[PDB]
């Protein structure tokens, strides 16, 4: 997750940071199968979309960064710090 919020902040400019994609082998090994992991990104200014797929009919799920957000880049870096400072 820390990952996906520096990737965008690295290379605003570049629209393709802005989407993580739900079914990414690394995202559904990593996110998906911990409980509360989508209300962090929603929380921090994610919306849950559906988008079309580069190679098949069937829409996929992202979580895109919202231009609120992204016009704000010490959000996410405040919430990234948060999420990695904290404990069980």
């Amino acid at each position: 997750i820390a990952k996906y919020l520096d990737n965008i902040h690295l290379h605003p400019e570049e629209e393709k940071y802005r989407k993580i994609k739900l079914q990414n082998k690394v995202f559904q090994e990593r996110i998906n199968c911990l409980e509360g992991t989508h209300e962090f990104f929603e929380a921090i200014g994610f919306q849950k979309v559906l988008l079309p797929a580069q190679d098949q009919e069937d829409p996929e799920e992202f979580y895109v960064l919202s231009e609120t957000t992204l016009a704000q880049p010490q959000s996410l870096e405040r919430h990234k710090e948060q999420l990695l400072a904290a404990e069980p």
